[PDB]
């Protein structure tokens, strides 16, 4: 039977592509992931994010309350501009933003749900993991790794890393209670 | 009159420069300070870092403490390599490294102890910020800026912003408790 997440883990993540195409970015944030909550939080530059197409790098804050059915963004955006010195950044918050929010990013029972089959050990992050690999109907497939030992989420593999996939690493995962301030949410009218 | 920071704080960190030079970076993290355990903590891809230089991004996690006087560093390096389904990172966690640690990264008392001087309001992350500035000794300046009702800090910038200088943005600047667990490096 594929295994249950932690209860509860917060960690930095670092985030990648594979392959890295010539517009991925590389990307890390912090993440908090509450299951008896019912909440999530995400904290980073966004990826993927097409400054070309918008103009700025976009920073967000992110609480994911999947108990109430609501996520709640705060946004600040980085843009270019020419000084005399050469090319500066500028920083402009966005109002925040809400919306549906149906299920935590990461479930805790993700692996039981979708049915995940085990696909083998893998070094991950300099140990061994468990690849646990499953599909997202109608999108794709996924493949988390979990330490082998703890249990905990090292790497979530979103597409097919032999083909196009979104990478999350998570370095250094701690099943530490989380304050419940971590998961507030304020208006923020600019 | 120049205040102290909060007692605690923690914050998302956007880091970035001024001017952006080529190679220069823009990055995220996550910091926490606490003044009363004499402790900070930052997490994210460190910045400045020359991938030219050494070949390799890095990603740290440090714990700063400043009561016993040592500092501890959780560090992996992303490399790229190249193979049959394209261009790829490939990450090497490094040896944890440890070392001496004198003082905070930002102190609470650093305006008062380093004399900052008000040189003006300013917008920062849509919020009216006080300028604090200061000589680092032996160094060069640096300007805080910190929110005019709460006095969090919003801005960070280390050395003369129109020559060179690091800026580092705090947008969710929070005062709660922080965890044990979050400074048990």
């Amino acid at each position: 039977e594929p295994p249950l997440l932690p209860a509860r883990w917060s960690s930095a993540y670092v985030s990648y592509w594979s392959p890295m195409l010539p517009d991925d970015q590389l990307t890390s944030g912090y993440c908090w992931f509450d299951y008896e909550r019912d909440i999530c939080r995400i904290d980073g530059l966004f990826n993927p994010w097409s400054e070309r197409d918008t103009g700025y790098r976009l920073w967000m804050s992110e609480v994911g309350n999947a108990a109430s059915g609501r996520t709640w963004k705060q946004k600040v955006a980085y843009g270019r501009e020419r000084t005399a010195l050469g090319e500066q950044l500028c920083e402009r918050p966005l109002d925040d933003e809400t919306g549906p929010f149906a299920e935590l990013f990461l479930p805790r029972d993700v692996l039981r749900r979708l049915g995940a089959r085990h696909i083998g050990r893998r070094v991950v992050l300099g140990r061994e993991a468990d690849g646990w690999r499953y599909q997202r109907p109608g999108k794709g497939p996924s493949t988390l790794y979990l330490d082998a030992a703890s249990g905990t989420p090292l790497r979530m593999v979103t597409g097919d890393e032999a083909s196009r996939a979104s990478l999350r690493d998570f370095p250094n995962v701690s099943e530490a209670e989380i304050p419940d301030a971590v998961f507030a949410a304020k208006r923020l009218e600019h």
